[PDB]
């Protein structure tokens, strides 16, 4: 009774969790196809991951980034090793990411032009809470309450190559993008759109920012969607999965996005060793031999099935997706929220989005068998609705 | 070098930490007085917080905010009952909860009217880096690479009612404040200053945020400043020391600023079980019988010695501060920065702030003896600086 009412929640309580499973007080099992939304990669309770807490919590959790620690610099390493090799900016949230990067893609404007900061970002694309987030995010239903917000900002079509290219102006700095979007309903952004992407940026000289918080980190199979798509962004922001379940978020930068200096931008939790602890595990379990493989195996599973679900069930208007980032959309007259309480009721958890739909993401973990159980589960949820 | 150059920092990689004490690799023993910033309220690896972390770890740790967790429930609770009794919500971080202050402030204002959403912040003030929160600090220096920002913020002078009163009207939807300064050099208000402000707000109908993100979690002698100085804000922020080294933040309201409804904001990682966890644990251990008065009895004995130094040293031109938040600020012929390396030279950490300050942060935990080492110190620096 005493935590503000901002959530839409299932009427569950939970404790405890191995693997996909997440248990309440009672014991009662439950299928997380949730991933705590696409945050648990490892799922739950990952021995190397609650290993490596433990061990660096009787350690050491904080110093502030007035000195250097060890896991940070690890996993500085790791991320640009392991993507188009830049700079590395630790933060602790997605919309604190996205924040960074906004704020790399002004001061990398102002370079050039005191006009130059304007920034572009898709209808129904999803940023973040925070101000600067929120003007990025394309949903006047979740900004309007708060307006005015950062000026400066101005909406296309996803996927829309001439809509895009009508807003391009040398006086914007940065556009933003999803390759995947995620709470508007998993929409994977087509290649041919990507790379127009990437050509107007350079055409005009601003920064291609691809946000992946939902859709990296292993779920679309590989580390990154953008290494899917083959268009390299100048800034790329991560976070949910990369710690696994702990609180962290990440921008990496190239050569040309590089342009904070010393006091432009900071956070006091941001880098320290607990979370950066929790990374270091997550990319090593995740870049370990053979396992993106069998996430991507995996994902064509699960698709395989949903797809034969779309053509079986009338009320399945849609399946989209890539690895473990699944969507399923149901005809206008079956409601989604519906379809996912009735799915609770049955044990299995997943994630309502936009365009009617709901999302499955499980573990990158995830069983074969879990698979089963849920497909099963859904569609016998769809059966009787 | 692999990180972005964001940070000035002391040339130092620290691998351990235990009470006060923080060490580098090869054992060096540092006497640690930033707290990481004000975060390490109990200090380093603290036994009952690092054995609540590694007990969650091996439980849950992330489920979302689609469910609910134990932890958080019972985090709520404990910081309801231990200040004005209000409604909750999580962030991760102390700019994060500010936004979420900012945000509450916008939609309040529009209960009334659409042109009520100016928001007054103090001059010098710091409530954070996204960009809501880096409108609201009223530092151009931190905003200008950055602009534009959110529109309709104006500065006041901080203690300055006659500034603070010609700025009111009933556009104002919000007035933020910091009852102690941090960032600028530890700048305590006056009980008449924020008595004023609570007037304010009361007559021109607009909420009254006090940012505790560093003076709160019982630095003060108190559990948060407001309550030493007896003046009841509508909306209260925390971070940093809630959880002892564990990222998470918190705001508080009370009814009449319990606007936020199902969809108005929320946050992927807030609320989490292990930071949850971790901030009942910190709580707990704060309220316990005698602790609090504790922590005045050494901020008396530490401010006593830090004035004595005012008196002894021409070097020292002020000492400011409550509790263990102090400031000790040096003749403009000094470098505070010169001052803080010479202090780490030594093996004693402090943290620069504005106003040619240095900040003594130490863990409300630290030892008398150890108050007397780092004043030793710090004499011993002077003596030669
Ligand atoms: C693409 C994307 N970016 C940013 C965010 C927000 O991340 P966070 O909640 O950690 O601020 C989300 C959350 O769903 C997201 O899907
Ligand atoms: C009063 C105040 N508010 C907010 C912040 C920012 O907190 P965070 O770095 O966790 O975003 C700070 C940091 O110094 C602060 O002193
Ligand atoms: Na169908
Ligand atoms: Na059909
Ligand atoms: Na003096
Ligand atoms: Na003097």
């Amino acid at each position: 009774m005493y935590l503000m009412n901002t959530y839409s929640r299932f009427p569950a309580t939970f404790v405890y969790g191995k693997g996909s499973w997440i248990y309440d007080e009672k014991g009662n099992a439950y299928l997380d196809f949730t991933s705590g939304i696409a945050v648990n990669v490892l799922g739950h309770s990952h021995p190397r991951l609650v290993e490596a807490i433990k061990d660096q919590a009787e350690k050491l959790i904080h110093c502030s980034n007035l000195f250097w620690n060890r896991p940070q610099m690890e996993l500085a390493e790791l991320l640009s090793k392991n993507t188009f090799g830049g700079k590395v900016f630790f933060a602790n949230t997605g919309t604190e990411a996205n924040e960074a990067a906004i704020k790399i893609a002004r001061k990398y404007g102002k370079k050039k032009s005191e006009k130059k900061y304007r920034i572009l970002s898709a209808h129904n694309s999803f940023h973040g809470r925070t101000l600067g987030s929120l003007t990025a995010t394309g949903q006047p239903k979740y900004q309007k309450p708060f307006e005015p917000l950062v000026p400066g900002f101005e909406y296309f079509e996803f996927n829309n190559v001439e809509d895009l290219r009508r807003k391009m102006s040398e006086d914007v700095c940065a556009v933003f993008l999803e390759p995947i979007q995620g709470e508007s309903g998993i929409v994977p952004a087509t290649k041919e759109f990507l790379e127009e992407a990437r050509k107007l940026c350079d055409e005009y000289d601003a920064l291609l920012v691809f946000d992946e918080v939902q859709c990296g980190m292993g779920r679309t199979g590989k580390l990154f969607a953008y290494q899917k798509y083959g268009v390299v962004p100048d800034v790329l922001t991560t976070a949910k999965g990369l710690g696994g379940g702990v609180p962290i978020g990440a921008v990496i930068v190239n050569e040309r996005a590089n342009v904070l200096e010393p006091g432009d931008h900071g956070t006091t939790f941001g880098g320290n060793p607990l979370a950066c602890r929790a990374g270091v595990t997550v990319i090593k379990e995740l870049t370990k031999e053979g396992f993106l493989e069998e996430v991507e195996e995996k994902g064509n599973y699960l698709m395989k099935k949903l797809q034969e679900m779309k053509e079986e069930y009338d009320v399945v208007a849609d399946v989209r997706g890539m690895g473990l980032m699944i969507g399923i959309q149901f005809r206008e007259e079956v409601s989604n929220r519906e379809v996912a309480t009735k799915c609770f009721e049955n044990k299995l958890l997943v994630v309502p989005a936009g365009n009617n739909t709901i999302r499955f993401l499980p573990p990158l973990t995830v069983e074969y068998g879990e698979i089963d159980l849920a497909v099963e589960t859904l569609k016998k949820v769809l059966q009787g609705i």
